[PDB]
């Protein structure tokens, strides 16, 4: 897993799938909007982006994964989406240190973390951080 360092979360995210674009199928994308992030959480939020994805390359078999990272004030929302195939997460969830890690990952900056995941609708991971205005 690649490190922040000095890097602002934003710049870490597109500095990644700079790199990963070159190598790998799938498109991907992301849409950061341009905000600070507290820089207590910000290595949380990028371990939890890198595995998102690599969980999305390697397992979804789709053809478009996108990172967004928005500001709503109170919070702020990180959502990973992919276009492929979809998994029941009941079924890994307990027995996955991938999904497990990103989850406590999230309780550690006090964020909810929820993952969508249906036949149709590819895999949506989202987490809500909260921001003190
Ligand atoms: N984006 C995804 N699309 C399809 N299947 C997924 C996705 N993310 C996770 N999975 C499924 O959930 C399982 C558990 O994920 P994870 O804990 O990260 O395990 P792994 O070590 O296999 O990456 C994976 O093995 C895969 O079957
Ligand atoms: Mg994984």
């Amino acid at each position: 897993g690649a490190m922040l360092k000095d890097k602002s979360l934003g710049e870490g995210i597109k500095d990644l799938v700079i790199d990963l674009q070159k190598k790998v199928p799938m498109k991907v994308v992301h849409e950061i909007q341009d905000f600070k992030v507290p820089k207590g959480i910000e290595d949380h939020l990028f371990r939890i982006t890198q595995e998102a994805i690599s969980n999305t390359l390697r397992h979804s078999n789709g053809t478009k994964v996108t990172v967004e990272l928005f500001n709503k004030d109170d919070y702020l929302l990180l959502r990973i989406q992919d276009n492929g195939k979809g998994f029941n997460v009941d079924e890994k969830l307990e027995q996955s240190y991938g999904l497990k890690n990103m989850r406590e990952r999230a309780l550690e900056i006090g964020a909810t973390f929820h993952i969508v995941s249906l036949p149709d609708s590819g895999t949506r991971i989202e987490v809500k951080a909260p921001l003190n205005k």
